């Protein structure tokens, strides 16, 4: 209940990418993003600019990369 533990991690395999490729205080902004974009006070184009701003091309690029060697389902 507080605290809980699972091997699936909370946040989405895309946040991951970049997660691991990124600092964490930029991730600050990310997941503030994030939650405008749940409240739905953010577009999802608008969120897909910013990420890509932040990320970076050099950054979505191999995140894109990535996704596509993910066999995972």
């Amino acid at each position: 209940t507080t605290r809980p533990k699972s091997p699936w991690m909370p946040f989405p395999t895309l946040f991951a990418a970049i997660s691991h490729k990124v600092a964490e205080n930029d991730m600050l902004l990310i997941n503030a993003d994030y939650q405008q974009l749940r409240d739905k006070k953010m577009t999802r184009a608008e969120f897909v600019r910013k990420l890509r701003v932040i990320v970076g091309d050099d950054l979505l690029r191999s995140t894109i990369t990535t996704l596509q060697n993910q066999p995972k389902s």
